[PDB]
This record gives C-alpha cells, structure tokens and sequence, in this order.
C-alpha cells in the first residue's frame, strides 16, 4: 500500500509507428507529410517534414530522440516510463498493416510490457475498408495471436478494444457484431470483448448511436478541450450519469495539451497550451470528479499532435525552435500522471 502500484483502469494511448533509418530503413513518422488545409484552395503543395535531427514532425522534441518503436531498448525505457506514470494499460494503435514488421513490433511491445506488469489492449484505427466483418476477423486474429500472452489486457475476464471514429460505421452494422442477437455476434463467444466506441457530438446524436450500436462503453479521445462535445469536460458529469443509467462504461480521455501545427499548420485554433501542467491538472480533475470507473490518457506519444506525456527536452535547431516543458522537467508529465492516478484510486471503491 505504497501509492506506487500500477492502475489497471488507466489506459494510455500509445503509438508504435516511429522508425529510424538503422532499424526501419527510414526515420518513419519523424518524417511526415504536411496536411493541406481542408478549407484552403487548390494547388496546395504543402510539402513534407524530412525527419532529420533538426526537423521532425512534432512541435516538441523527444528526450529519447528520433527513436524506433521496434527498438527493444526504447521499449524497455517506455515501460519504465509507464511504471513511473502508474498507467497499467498501454492502448496500442492498430492499423491492420498485415506486415511482418507490425507483427514483430506488437510481440516486442507485449514482451516488454510483461516485464513490468503492464498490460496491452488495442486501439482499432480507421484502416481501409474497415467494416464489422473484417473487424470481427481482426478481433479473432488478435485474441488468437495475443490473447494468451501474459501482458494481454482483460477486464473482468474480457478483452477491451477502443474503436476510433466508430461513427464511420452505422449502428445497424455495429448491431450485427455487438448485439447478443447479431448476425455475426461476438457475444457469448470465445471472442467476446468490451467494445468502447468514440462519443463525439451532442447527446441527441450519441445516445441513440451508442445504444443502437450495442457498444459496451465510450471514450472521448481528443486532448483538446472543446474540440467536440465529448471532449468538453463540463459535460462529463452528465455523460457519466447517462452511462450509469444505461449500463455503459464511460472512459473519458484526458491530456496535457494539444498542438499539431508542424503537420497541420492551418489547425492552430485547436492549440491548447500546457501552462506548466495546469491544463493537465484541470482536465484530469474533471474526469475524477465525474465519478468514472476508468480513465484514458491522450497520449503517451502522439508527438505529431503535441498531446504526449512522454519526456520532451528543450531543443533549438537551425530549422525549428521546439516547444518544451518550460518550467517543468522532462519527466514532469509522467510524475504528474502518477499523482492523478493516486487521486483517481482514492476516488474508486
Ligand atoms: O483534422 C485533424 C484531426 O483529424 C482527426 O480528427 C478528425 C476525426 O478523426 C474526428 O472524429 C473528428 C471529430 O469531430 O474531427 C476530425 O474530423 C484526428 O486525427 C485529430 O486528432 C486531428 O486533430
Ligand atoms: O489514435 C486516434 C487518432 C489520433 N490522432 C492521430 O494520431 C490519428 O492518426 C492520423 O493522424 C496522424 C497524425 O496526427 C497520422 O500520422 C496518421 O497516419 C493518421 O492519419 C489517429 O487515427
């Protein structure tokens, strides 16, 4: 009873898409295309961030440098960071790449996590032609491949998946997978799971979406307060009340800030300043005050979006002056996460 143990109702969104020339053949994701402005003109040639030491696809700069997500030595360090943050579940981005390098990295992440008693669940991304049939097939494959790994997460006996942009699939399709009577149900099968859909907009839209889709619960993802109704923390008390009334698990997402203008220069209105941790504190406090059972953290390491809690260092290169943790040390967001996990646990019975 030391106040240092991992919390297994705390999910931290993790991205495994970073590469180095030496391990991966290219400094993958550190190099990244710049997105055209969706409200902008034709003939934009926005260019690319080259992923050199000097110019990476983030407004911040990793303490660990331009690392590979396939480097077992980096993974070790990441797991130690999870232990410092007390975040017991790594919620792994999953893009259905169907390639050996994906398969290798997932096994490495599971192995490294297990050494530290961290668990892994999957965050099912909007891969091409995603639909409920190939989602079922992929859930079966992930549970078959990884379900007996000691680090594979279960909650009261069930795997858990987060489904990003779940609204891209109609509730009538979801029902087929997620109702106990659905044509291709997972309920009561070896492949049953807690399925957590993304609550985006107003209750008039989201309440029937979640019920009609038969999701087990919902999360909000966005680290930027006010980006959606669901990512506006003053709505969380009423979202939790509805969840409780309807037998759903609400897993609000909290984050330390947001800034993605290296890769999305037109998206400055979504910037949320970190204010030496005060933003993170405010958001985490709202989640805990809402009385939820589980919390998700956006993010461990979405460096493109500036939501990371992973350590960052000051850096000024000839090409860019990076943001940094300012008056706080590089590991502040890890140790502040541990503080909040303790407050969250204090709140759970
Ligand atoms: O436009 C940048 C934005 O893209 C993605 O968010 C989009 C979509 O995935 C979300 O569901 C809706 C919610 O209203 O917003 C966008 O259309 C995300 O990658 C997001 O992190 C990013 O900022
Ligand atoms: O994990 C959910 C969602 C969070 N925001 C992004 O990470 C998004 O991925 C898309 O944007 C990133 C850049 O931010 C890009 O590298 C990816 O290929 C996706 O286009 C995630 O889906």
């Amino acid at each position: 009873n030391l106040g240092t143990e991992l919390d297994y109702d705390t999910f931290c969104f993790y991205y495994d898409w970073y590469g180095s020339e030496a391990i991966d053949g290219q400094y993958r994701h550190w190099a990244h295309a710049i997105a055209p402005d969706p409200n902008g003109g034709s003939g934009q040639n926005p260019g690319t961030i080259p992923g050199t030491q000097e110019s990476i696809a983030s407004n911040f700069y990793p303490q660990l440098g331009r690392y590979s997500s396939s480097d077992p030595n980096i993974l070790t360090k990441h797991m130690d960071m999870f232990v410092m943050a007390r975040t017991g579940v790594l919620a792994l981005t999953w893009w259905n790449e169907q390639d050996e390098t994906e398969a290798k990295r997932i096994g490495l992440i599971l192995d490294a996590a297990d050494k530290k008693k961290i668990k892994v669940c999957f965050h099912l991304e909007p891969y091409p032609s995603r639909n409920v049939q190939n989602l079922r097939e992929n859930i079966v494959k992930l549970i078959t491949r990884y379900g007996n790994h000691p680090a594979f997460y279960r909650k009261d006996g069930k795997p858990l998946f987060f489904i990003y942009d779940s609204y891209l699939i109609e509730p009538s399709e979801w029902e087929k997978l997620l109702s106990p009577g659905g044509s291709i149900t997972i309920r009561n099968t070896a492949y049953d799971a807690l399925m957590i859909g993304l609550w985006t907009s107003s209750p008039t839209v989201q309440r029937p979406f979640i019920l009609n889709a038969h999701f087990d619960g919902f999360y909000t993802y966005f680290a930027a307060t006010g980006f959606t109704y669901g990512s506006t923390p003053t709505n969380w008390v009423s979202m939790q009340k509805w969840a409780k009334e309807n037998g759903k698990i609400f897993i609000p997402s909290v984050g330390p800030g947001y800034i993605d203008t290296r890769i999305r220069p037109w998206n400055g209105s979504v910037i949320r300043t970190r204010t030496d941790g005060q933003y993170y504190d405010a958001m985490y406090r709202k989640a805990i005050e809402a009385g939820v059972s589980a919390i998700s953290i956006t993010s461990f390491n979405e460096w493109h979006e500036g939501s990371q809690i992973e350590p960052a260092v000051p850096y000024t290169s000839s090409e860019f002056t990076y943001l940094d943790y300012e008056n706080r040390e590089p590991d502040y967001y890890l140790t502040r996460t541990a503080y909040w996990v303790g407050k969250f646990r204090e709140s759970k019975q």
